[PDB]
C-alpha cells in the first residue's frame, strides 16, 4: 500500500557546520598572498600592548597573534553553536582591532588581516549571523574608518616645494589602504548578509546610529576636495544600493523612511550626481591626472579586495612581501614605493573601464530605485534627475557617435547600455513623475533632453541595416570582439551552443544583428524609440512648438 | 496499537569524527609543556633538508614544520574519511620522522613531538585505525629505535679519567631520551589499540618482521650490560603482556605460536627473571647506585611519557624550555644539565616504589599468562619458575617481616600483594604443571620453597587477632595511611560511603581487619594457607619426610 514514497537516509551525515566554518577560517587566504590569513597572523606579534585580554582571549606580549586566534577558535568550537560562535569571534576580533587601532606607537599590520578574517566570519553562513552582531559590527567598522580618518583625506595637489626627498616607503600606506578598503568591503558584506535575512527583521539592524555613521563614512568616501580612492567608491555606492533595495523590499518601509531625514538623501544624491558626471577613458584610467573628472583607480591602491576583483591586483605580491614569513615581528617589512611600475597591455585599462561603466550603471540604478521609493514628490525626486541624467545621456551619445564606433574595445556595448538604461531613468521620470518636473528646470536642459531623444528617433528611418549581408560586414568593423566572445562561449562554455539545430543560431543572427545595430548608433531597439517618442511628441509639456518639432522631423525625413 | 516504543531523534547530529580528530590533534599538549604540540611544531624549522616532500606534504627550507602539518590536516580533512585520514597522517609523519632521523648534521628536535603527535593519531579512535597502518607504524617505530641505538647503550661505569670538564648540556640528551621513551610508549599504544580490534584479525598485524623487530628492541630495553632506562622497561614488558594476553584471547592462537620460536621466549624470560630479582627501596630509587640490582628511575629522564604518569615530571618544564617560543629555529635552546636538583619530600620515592611494585606485579602476571599459554611443557615453562619465583617469594616475605612492618609507607599492601600473588604462580605451577618440575631443580630451591610455604602455614595458629579491639590498635601502628585513604574515599569519592547503614561498615570492619592481618604478616587469607598447605603436605613430590615435616609443625604448635 503506497510503495511510491522516496525513502530516507537512515545514516544522514548532517555535516558539522561549525567544523566547516573552523576550516574555512583556517584556510582563508586573500588573493595574491603567499601565506594564509591565519598563517600571516602566526607571524605577527604586538609589542606595545603588553597584555591583551577581553573575554578569555589572552594575547601575551611577544606571542603570535594567530596563535591566540586559533586558540579562541578551538576553544569556542567545543562550546558554542554556530550563531554564538560567529558573534563571539566578531566581538573578540573587533576588540583586538579596536585597541590595536587606537594606539600611538603600535604598528597596525594585524588590522587588515583581522578585517579580512572578520569578513570571512560574516559571510560564511548568512542565515547564521544574527543581525545584532551585524549591527555592532557595522558600527565598529564605521568608527574604525573614522579612526583611519586621514587615508581618504589626502589633498588634491601638493606644494611646489613638496620635495620628494624622503625614503619613499609604501608599507604603512599599503597597510592603511588595506584597512580602509577591507573596511568598506566589510560594510558592503554586512549589508548584503543583512539583505539575506527574512524581511520582517530589518529593524533589529537599523537605528539612528547606523545611518549617522554611514552618512559620515559616505561623505568620507565619495569625496569632493580630496583625492578619490575608487576602491571605496564602489563599495560606498553599493551600500546605498542595498539600502534602497531593501527599502523597496521590506513591508514596514516607513520605519526606515521615517528614520532617514531629507538631508541624508540630499547629501547622498549630490555626490552621486558628482560621480555620474566623471569621465571614463581607457588611456588615462591608471594615470594620475586632473581631479574629480576622471574615475582613475590609483596605482598605489591596486589590489582586489574582499568581494570583487577590481584591478589586475598589482599590489597582491606586496601583501605577501609585507612580512618576513620566517620571523615573528610587529613593524612591517620594507616595501619600496617606486619599485612598482615596469608597456605590455592596455587590456587592463579596458577591463577597468568595464568596472567603471558598471559603477555608473550602479549609480543610475539606485536613481531608478529611489524613484520607486519616493514615487510621491519629495526634496530629492525633484527634477535634477532631468538635468544630470540628460546631461549624461546626451554626452554619452555624443562621444559615442564621435569617438567610439569602430574602436574595437570590449566596453562599447555596456557604454551603449548606459544610455539605453538612462533613457528609462528619463522616461519613468517623465511619465510617472511629472508633478515635480518644474518648468524652470526643464529649460535648463532643453538642448540636451530634446537632442538625446532625437538621437533615438533618428533610428526610425533605418536605411542602414534592412538585410543580413552587410550587417555582418559592419560587425566585422565594430564588433569583432563579441564574435570572439560568442565563439569562446559556443565552443567551451554554453550547453545550448552545440549541435545548433537551425533555430538557435537564427536567433543568434537576430540578436548579434540588433546588438551591432545598437552599437553602430543607428537602429536602436523599437521600445526605446517609443519611450523617446512619447516624451517629445507627448503633450504633458511643450518642449517644442508644432513648427519647431517638424524642423526636427525634417532632419530625418518625414 | 503499540504506543510503547522509544521514539527516535528526527534531527540526529552524528558528530563529524574527523573534525573531532582534527581538533584533538590541534589542541594536543604533553603534560608540563607550555605550548601545544602543533604550536611547538610551528616554532620548528629544518635547515639541512632543503626541501622535504613525500606525497603533497611539502615543507620548505625555512618554513615552520607545524605549518605543513596543519596544512596536511586541513587538506586531508576535506578529502579523506577517518580510517584513511589516520594512515595518511601516520605514513606522512613517519616519513618526516625518518628523514629527520637518518641525517648526519640535522638536529632532531621535531622528532619527539612528531612521535607524540603520532601517538595521539593512533589512539584517538582505536576502532578506526586499520591494523595494516598499525603494522607499518610498529615496524617504523622499532627501526626508529634501532636508529637511536646509543641511547639505551651507555656503559655502566665510566673512566676514572672521564673528566667532567665539558659544557654539561642536557638538551640533546633530553631530545633523544624523549625520542626513545615516546617511541616505546608508542609501541605499547600500537599494541593496545591492536588489542581492541576484533579477535579474528590479529594475523593482519603479525608476521616474522614484527617479532624479530620487537625481539631486537626488547633485548635493547631490558638491558644487562648497559645503564637501564626504566621508562622503556615499563613499556617493553607491557608489550609482552599485550602479546601473551592476545595469545590467550585469540581463536587461531597457533599462528602466533608457530610464528614465535623457542629462542624468542627463552631470551625474553631470562631478562624477566633478571628484572624480577632487582630491589625496590625508597631511599635510593632516585639515587645513582650499583647496577642491575636496584630499579632506580634516573634523574636525567624523569618526565611523564605518553601513557602513564611515572615520576613527578621534573623534566616537564625543560620540554617547554627546549625552544625559544618567539622564534623559528632548528637547534635546541640551551638547557644546563646540573641546574636540576634542588630536600622537601620522600613521598615521591614512595609513589615511584608504587610504580616499581606494579612493574613486578606485571612481570609475574605475564608469567601467570604464559603458564596458561604453554600449559603443556616446553623450553620455557621449565621449572625455573620455581627457582626465580620462590627466591622472590622468600625474600619478599623475609625483608617484609624484618623491615617493613611499622614503617608507615603506602606501599606495604601491594608489597604483600606480590607475595600473595606469586604463591599462586607457585601453586598452579605445582598443581597443574608438575610434569616439568624436574627433581634436580626443585632441590635448588628447597630451602626457600619450604620456608615460604611455612610462613603461610604459620598463620593457622592465629593467637594474634581473634577479636576487634586490639586489631584496630594494630592498624594504628601499621596501617594508618590506609585509614587516611579510606576516610578520603568515604568523605569525597565513594557513592556508597555516605549514610552508612550498619551493614556496609561492618564489611569495612571485616576487610580493614583482614587487610591489617595480611600486612602484619600473621593471619594471611585462609585460601592462601590452603594453597601453601597443598604443596608441602601433598605427596606429588617429597619435599620433606614425615619426620622432617613435623619438625616444621612443632615450630608453630601441632
Amino acid at each position: 500500500l503506497k510503495k511510491n514514497m522516496v525513502p530516507l537516509n537512515p545514516n544522514r551525515i548532517i555535516p558539522d557546520e561549525t567544523s566547516l566554518f573552523l576550516e574555512s577560517i583556517l584556510l582563508h587566504q586573500i588573493i595574491g598572498a603567499d601565506l594564509s590569513t591565519i598563517e600571516i597572523l602566526n607571524r605577527l606579534k604586538l609589542d606595545y600592548i603588553t597584555e591583551f585580554k577581553f573575554k578569555n582571549f589572552v594575547i601575551a606580549k611577544g606571542a603570535p597573534i594567530g596563535k591566540s586566534i586559533v586558540s579562541l577558535l578551538l576553544r569556542c568550537k567545543k562550546t558554542l553553536t554556530l550563531d554564538r560562535f560567529i558573534d563571539t569571534l566578531l566581538e573578540d576580533i573587533a576588540v583586538l582591532i579596536k585597541e590595536i587601532s587606537v594606539h600611538p606607537n603600535e604598528s597596525k599590520l594585524a588590522v587588515p588581516f583581522l578585517v579580512a578574517l572578520m569578513y570571512q566570519i560574516v559571510q560564511f553562513r548568512p542565515s547564521a549571523t544574527h543581525n545584532l552582531a551585524l549591527k555592532d559590527c557595522f558600527l565598529f567598522i564605521c568608527d574604525l574608518i573614522r579612526i583611519y580618518h586621514h587615508v581618504l583625506k589626502v589633498p588634491i595637489h601638493e606644494s611646489n616645494m613638496n620635495l620628494h626627498v624622503e625614503p619613499q616607503i609604501f608599507q604603512y600606506e599599503l597597510i592603511d589602504y588595506l584597512i580602509i578598503s577591507y573596511s568598506f568591503d566589510l560594510l558592503e558584506g554586512i549589508l548584503r548578509v543583512l539583505q539575506s535575512h527574512p524581511k520582517q527583521t530589518y529593524m533589529e539592524f537599523f537605528d539612528e546610529n547606523i545611518l549617522k555613521s554611514f552618512e559620515f563614512v559616505y561623505k568620507l568616501a565619495l569625496t569632493i576636495s580630496y583625492k578619490p580612492m575608487v576602491n571605496v567608491i564602489f563599495s560606498a555606492v553599493e551600500v546605498v544600493n542595498i539600502i534602497t533595495s531593501i527599502i523597496l523590499n521590506m513591508d514596514n518601509s516607513s520605519d526606515l523612511k521615517s528614520l532617514i531625514s531629507g538631508s541624508w538623501w540630499r547629501d547622498c544624491i549630490t555626490r552621486l550626481y558628482a560621480l555620474l558626471e566623471k569621465e571614463i577613458k581607457s588611456g588615462d584610467v591608471y594615470n594620475e591626472n586632473v581631479d574629480t573628472t576622471t574615475l582613475h583607480m590609483s596605482k598605489y591602491h591596486d589590489f582586489f579586495g574582499l568581494i570583487r576583483n577590481i584591478g589586475d591586483n598589482e599590489l597582491g605580491g606586496l601583501i605577501s612581501k609585507l612580512i618576513y614569513t620566517d620571523r615573528l615581528q610587529s613593524v612591517p617589512r620594507v616595501i619600496s614605493k617606486e619599485d612598482i611600475g615596469m608597456f605590455t597591455a592596455p587590456i587592463i585599462g579596458y577591463k577597468m573601464e568595464k568596472w567603471l561603466l558598471k559603477l555608473k550603471d550602479e549609480v543610475l540604478n539606485i536613481f531608478e530605485n529611489l524613484l520607486m521609493i519616493y514615487g510621491d514628490d519629495a526634496t530629492i525626486v525633484n527634477g535634477e534627475m532631468l538635468i544630470h541624467s540628460s546631461k549624461f545621456l546626451s554626452r554619452e551619445q555624443a562621444l559615442m557617435i564621435e569617438r567610439y564606433v569602430g574602436q574595437d574595445s570590449p566596453n562599447l556595448d555596456l557604454r551603449c547600455h548606459l544610455i539605453e538604461h538612462t533613457l528609462t531613468i528619463i522616461y519613468r521620470l517623465w511619465k510617472d513623475h511629472f508633478k515635480q518636473l518644474r518648468e524652470e528646470q526643464i529649460k535648463q536642459v532643453e538642448s540636451q533632453l530634446i537632442m538625446s531623444l532625437w538621437r533615438f528617433l533618428v533610428c526610425q528611418t533605418e536605411t542602414v541595416t534592412a538585410n543580413e549581408r552587410e550587417m555582418r560586414d559592419h560587425r566585422h568593423l565594430v564588433d569583432s570582439l563579441h564574435d570572439l566572445t560568442i565563439k569562446d562561449q559556443a565552443s567551451y562554455y554554453e550547453d545550448a551552443f552545440e549541435d545548433l539545430p537551425e533555430y538557435i543560431e537564427e536567433e543568434l543572427k537576430m540578436q548579434l544583428n540588433k546588438r551591432t545595430g545598437r552599437i553602430m548608433q543607428v537602429k536602436y531597439d523599437e521600445k526605446f524609440q517609443e519611450m523617446a517618442r512619447t516624451i517629445l511628441e507627448s503633450k504633458s509639456f511643450d518642449l517644442t512648438t508644432l513648427e519647431e518639432a517638424d524642423s526636427l522631423y525634417i532632419s530625418m525625413g518625414l
